[PDB]
């Protein structure tokens, strides 16, 4: 997935998907798909400095 628009769900939908990985690897796997590499934190980290000096 990755149509959430909205912080919590993100959030809640990442705990859940960190407690279904029951392997070593799987968990990098949760962990790439949800952090940093093109994931939905990345983009709101890039939306967020993007056009905003008080936002």
């Amino acid at each position: 997935m990755r149509v959430t628009m909205s912080l919590e769900a993100l959030t809640t939908e990442a705990l859940a998907a960190i407690a279904a990985a029951q392997d070593l690897v799987a968990l990098d796997q949760v962990r790439v798909q949800f952090t940093g590499k093109k994931s939905q934190l990345a983009e709101q980290s890039k939306a967020l400095g993007k056009m905003d000096p008080e936002e």
